[PDB]
């Protein structure tokens, strides 16, 4: 009394704007990690008021490029500029483990494959994978010619999947530790992966605002592609197995439907201002995008799912 609610929780305004951006498997916990290395913790509810910093931490001073919560919820791994990846607790953000020197090159994006395994990218095309119990990368892959941008995980965590500024996907064998193959290069940089289609479908949204899809298991060359009438997608998460959200430089967040291709409409905006990363919350009700305005925001996609159909 009183109770003052909306249909979102309200937005969060940071100091400084945040490619890193993760929401907690279990509980309504946003993580976001920030260009100056910070890394923060928010809780946030449809209540106003009820959003707020629980911790922050500054162990990065330099960017801070993903973030990621382990499966147990337990966890809060962050991958940096610095080149180090960080274990940090979920609680407090006090800093468990510090892996220093894990790439040769600034740490752009981070994948955890299970409880003991991730895979982090690197701004000059370098994949590593790692296992927490064991000493050094488990695999050093440099096949990539330019930065990571975005990685995908194989449902039966066998194959990973990357997206490169140098216009490739690649497909990395996680269980040989090897390289399969590189994707015939496309004529925009690849910003984003994801796995569609009940797994069926590889969809991966370019620097030039096109989305391309690839079979599974015929990763060599496209099998089919449109264009968004927006010049860039610089971040896509998947809603549905039909339905995904892309950002992009004008700052709008769009729905896009695959496979019938269509754009549905836009969701939000950030106006004016590039949209650099988006997720979604654990429970499926809440997008949250982050931009250059350093607001992340939240977008109710219950409108979404039910106008949505396979
Ligand atoms: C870079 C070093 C440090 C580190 C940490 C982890 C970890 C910890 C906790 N939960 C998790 N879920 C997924 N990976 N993972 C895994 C590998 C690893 O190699």
């Amino acid at each position: 009394a009183p109770t003052r609610i909306r249909d979102t929780p309200e937005d969060i305004v940071l100091e400084a704007p945040a490619s890193g951006l993760a929401f907690h498997p279990a509980r309504d916990l946003l993580a976001a990690g920030d260009v100056d290395g910070d890394v923060f913790v928010f809780s946030y509810s449809c209540q106003e008021g009820e959003t707020k910093e629980l911790w922050s931490s500054g162990h990065h001073l330099k960017a801070c490029r993903a973030v990621a919560f382990s499966e147990d919820g337990q966890k809060l791994i962050t991958v940096s500029k610095d080149k180090a990846i960080h274990v940090l607790d979920v609680e407090q953000g006090q800093l468990e483990r510090r892996v220093s020197k894990a790439h040769g090159a600034p740490i752009n994006s981070l994948l955890l494959v299970d409880e003991n395994v991730l895979a982090t990218g690197d701004d000059t095309g370098g994949i590593r994978l790692w296992d927490q119990r064991k000493e050094g990368p488990l695999m050093d892959m440099r096949q990539h010619e330019e930065y990571i941008a975005d990685m995908a995980l194989d449902p039966a965590k066998k194959l990973l999947l990357t997206a490169s500024g140098d216009g490739c996907l690649g497909i990395f064998n996680i269980k040989r530790r090897r390289f399969e193959l590189l994707s015939e290069p496309q004529s925009g940089d690849l910003t984003s992966v994801t796995l569609m289609k009940w797994g069926k479908k590889v969809a991966c949204g370019s620097s030039e605002g096109t989305i391309y899809l690839f079979n599974w298991n015929g990763f060599g060359a496209t099998s089919d592609r449109f264009a968004l009438r927006a010049e860039s997608i610089d971040c896509m998460v998947p809603v549905t197995e039909s339905l995904l959200c892309t950002g992009s430089t004008d700052g709008v967040i769009r729905a896009v439907n695959i496979l019938p291709n269509r754009v549905v409409g836009s969701v939000g905006q950030h106006t004016g201002e590039p949209v650099e990363e988006l997720a979604l919350s654990h429970c499926g009700r809440f997008l949250a995008s982050s931009g250059h305005d350093q607001r992340l925001k939240f977008w109710d996609m219950a409108q979404l799912r039910a106008v949505v159909v396979d």
